């Protein structure tokens, strides 16, 4: 039989999930998700006693509902089936956002989504090229984070910049039961950028009153390796080190308020990129307490060997995908990514069997391959290797190895 | 390329979401959904110090999937990502039913469902008025809840009138692990029923007999402010008030039996309407115990400023949607309601610092905007003022205000 | 208005859910899902007392998703609403798996599945024979289990045979928090295997290395009966008997290893089939403790009264559907299974109220009936007979009886 509409023409595409969208621009619906599986072992530092432990597990599992609506209006809704962001109460939602779109080139956003602070935060998780994100996210992860509901206003500007600012309710409260007030504003000035030939300047500010609240503050890096603890499968559980490096559990009237300050850059050129962040953080302390003060940085450059560049977009100042020439062979890709974080919490003046007194410090070194099979399937391979000073886990070791696989379907 | 397919003709349509039919009306699928994100602030009775509290969270995240099967089976899946119906024991559910329409006019539904008790709840949550549905129904929640499985006889009759009985089994036990087994019944004369020319009588009863049962009683309504407890977001957390006006927690052979009387008309004359409900509710005591008794009523004022009259249908004796006649400006929608709730427990012979021996009472005014941008979008805001008898919050406020504001995308 | 693509033709079908795929069979997607509501009654030994309880639930409520991309990439997803597999952890999964089909006939599954053990459970649960599958998987519920992730290789072998084979990481740890890892062996001879043509041998094993590692080992089987503990709705709740036939809880240390051996065999004649497992387990105990020991079998007989032969597939080793040859009457299928256990744990060494010193044993009838009324909807009954030696409920009942109806839909 015939396949037809009542209303305006129609086109219909499937590479694994759905597109339906009408001719003149009134109407869509896209159904996608990615499944990412990724299976590490590890040692040292990362676990307590030293020896190797494994984690088999999700670390995203999305199923994704996005459309328009009279033309200018958007949504999108993606929920976490593997359990890694959201939790039962909130809801385990990546996104549910609302979209307009009618003031173009000023997008105005509602709802779920993470607030706009960092190029690697901004990059889609599905072409993130590191396995895992950067460690000043770290430190600060509030800053880029879902878990509340706000407005957010953005623009290109020029034809050679982006600017975003939101307004975020957290999940947070002070003792009146009244939300957390977050507030985000990041500018790029990106004069190239096109995919293989981007030159990306940014600046980015995030600030929270923090009043009469209570918020957890503990500051407790995975060191680059996700399966020391997480959800959609299993982690190692009892023998995985997440230490503390420095912050306080959420007791009211701790803090006064919280700023992060953020700068970045990148540069493309053909197959080759390089991407850096740094941020500056202060949580001011109330009465006779001292700050919590946070910094770090990643530097990561990375090569197609297969010779196509990562795309780039403009809106959202943001890398994206690659898309394999060589349908056969498919792309090649290595990359290298360094990170270094400080933890200063003067708070902490004793020493313990784990954290001695001074600015705990982190950093890692990590060297991985990714192998984008087609535009659905992505298999990567990080090795880790993580550096510490003034913590420890409990067998005194403050490096560890570790080595994680990933399989990537996208649809 | 080409789109076919190899059985009957089919139709596609999309308006954000997606339709498939074949055009012999023997098989069908639609995805859609609903995302309400609420942002309210209040005080007063509303929390427990007085200050002003905030609540930002999803009032509903669903997504719907139903389809048609062989004509005469029809199923409907909804789902709350936003986790405010069902728990995580008996699924998140906002329905998930089959129906046989094969002894048409006479449908059979079975399995998850809202039993059907009351005009403003058989109303799809899309098209309810108000941002919150009326007082009464926090009086007797067991009327019209979906927490539990069940069967579904319905009929439209003559042209003229709506029936409709079930009945359901509870995720409430007797000693035995028996369940408690719901009984309802729903009449309504509707002699005129088009869209603005409406007359509606109605008469509903509920029972449920709980001998030898744990069965949660108490009444603890929210007083027309979601934000005071939900989830989906955020809430007033430990500052919201969300008052005991009588009843018992779960406890097995406290009662004998259940029974709610309702009755409700509504009325519409081109772009106005007028709806009204009232139910008196007795669970009777075991032993030397008092009965529990409540009663209340809501009347409900609207207008449509744009001259759309609400939809309405007589499968189901319920109110429906507003479709914008003017592409540009929308429909806009003016509505005033107010709520008066009774609540007479006899159990309570000592007073307490929230609670005063003798009737809790309350009601609400509630006046509201909605603005239909289009058959996808609505933007509301509500102004809500409550008055307490005999219950107040631990600052002794009898009166509280709010304002909530509401994006509403459907799909 | 038109309905087109921009890539390969497209074929889209619908019978309730949705398929499109490119007719070059290099991209597919299909929606669809199994609703599965259930009603039991049930009194004896299934329960406490021995009084009767009930329980209204689905005993799955599963949305599925499944594509292919770039012709030998395959992905299927399905999610349990019904909350009755998976945990808000892991997630709540039937399937998160990929599929790689280019070694074909070789082919490789990544991700969570159940690990290739046992013809009825390779039987996919929409086309199960009874309501609920037979007792021998209680008693060793980890060779057949989800609850991990890993990789299999599976194939048809010489079109008569079918082999599988994976290594599957458990959600179980060993003190380093390095994960058990269960192996699974499946081979079936199948010189006939066509509907109503079936000739079925079959042996299968699995294995894990317990060593230092946690993991529950209760056996603990609801004896035919899913009603006396089971999410998606209501059960039994404090009056459910789900006794303790040996084993014990997670503590780390106890076990050494854990084998499983399995024979099974199907006959199919036309309308007529025969199918049994049998299998046998050994948890290998560590210092001074005794093995934990179990076996058991069933036996099932179905026949097709309306002529239909269940479908069989050697591409898994398995059975399948009834496709009803009356569009009007549909097909009608009776069946009768057999199942008995034997559990020995010499750790217990004094009596209990619900437990004797010695073999604790268990076995069912189970009689039934299916109507499936189209490809869609299949309505069922099972009459359950039960009858236990060495344990038995706090009333003393070592019999039980029960009743239990299931409305099925899948799309
Ligand atoms: C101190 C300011 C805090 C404000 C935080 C608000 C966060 C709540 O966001 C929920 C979104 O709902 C708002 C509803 O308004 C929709 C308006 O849409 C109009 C689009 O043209
Ligand atoms: C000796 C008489 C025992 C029977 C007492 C029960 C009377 C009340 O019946 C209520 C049955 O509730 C039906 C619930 O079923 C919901 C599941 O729907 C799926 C149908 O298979
Ligand atoms: C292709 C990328 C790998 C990621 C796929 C996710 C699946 C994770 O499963 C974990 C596999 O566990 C197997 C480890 O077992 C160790 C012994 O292996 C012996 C195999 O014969
Ligand atoms: C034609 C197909 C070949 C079938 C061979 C499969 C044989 C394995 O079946 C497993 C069932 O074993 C049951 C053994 O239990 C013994 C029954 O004792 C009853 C004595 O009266
Ligand atoms: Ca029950
Ligand atoms: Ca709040
Ligand atoms: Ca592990
Ligand atoms: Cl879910």
């Amino acid at each position: 039989g015939t396949v037809t509409t009542d209303g305006a023409d129609i086109v219909i595409k499937t590479k694994g999930g759905l597109e339906v969208a009408t001719t003149d621009k009134e109407f869509s619906f896209k159904l996608g998700g990615r499944l990412q599986a990724d299976y590490g072992r590890f040692d040292g530092y990362y676990t307590n006693n030293g020896n190797t432990a494994d984690a088999a597990y999700f670390r995203r599992a999305y199923l994704e509902f996005g459309g328009t609506a009279y033309r200018d209006w958007k949504y999108q809704i993606n929920y976490d089936l593997s359990r890694n962001v959201g939790n039962d109460s909130a809801g385990y939602f990546d996104e549910a956002s609302v979209t307009y779109t009618g003031f173009n080139p000023v997008n105005l956003k509602f709802g779920r989504f993470y607030t706009d602070f960092g190029l690697e935060k901004a990059t889609s998780s599905k072409w993130v090229t590191a396995l895992e994100r950067n460690l000043t996210y770290d430190i600060a992860d509030w800053v880029n984070d879902n878990v509340g509901t706000g407005i957010q206003a953005s623009s290109v500007v020029g034809g050679m910049a982006f600017l975003s600012g939101s307004v975020f309710s957290e999940n947070n409260n002070d003792t009146d039961g009244d939300s957390v007030k977050r507030y985000n504003l990041r500018g790029v000035f990106a004069p190239l950028h096109e995919p293989g030939n981007v030159v990306h300047l940014g600046l980015q500010y995030a600030y929270r009153d923090l009043e009469d609240s209570a918020v957890d503050t503990r500051i407790r890096p995975r060191m680059g390796m996700r399966g020391v603890s997480t959800n959609g499968g299993n982690d190692a559980g009892s023998n995985g080190n997440r230490g503390l490096f420095g912050g306080s559990s959420a007791v009211e009237g701790l803090w006064k308020d919280d700023s992060v300050w953020g700068l970045e850059g990148a540069w493309a050129l053909g197959a080759f990129s390089a991407q850096a962040e740094y941020l500056r953080r202060t949580v001011k302390a109330e009465r006779d307490r001292e700050d919590l003060k946070a910094s770090g940085y990643y530097a990561q450059l990375a090569y197609t060997l297969t010779g196509e560049p990562r795309l780039y977009k403009l809106d959202g100042a943001k890398f994206d995908t690659i898309k394999p020439e060589n349908k056969e062979i498919g792309a090649w890709e290595l990359f290298y990514r360094y990170d270094s974080i400080k933890v200063e919490d003067d708070n902490i003046v004793v020493d313990s069997a784990t954290r001695e007194v001074g600015d705990a410090k982190g950093k890692t070194h990590t060297l991985g391959v990714n192998w984008y099979a087609n535009e659905a399937v992505k298999v990567s391979a990080n090795y880790v290797k993580a550096k510490t000073d003034k913590i420890s886990n409990a067998n005194g070791d403050d490096s560890g190895d570790g080595l994680v696989m990933r399989l990537q379907y996208v649809f």
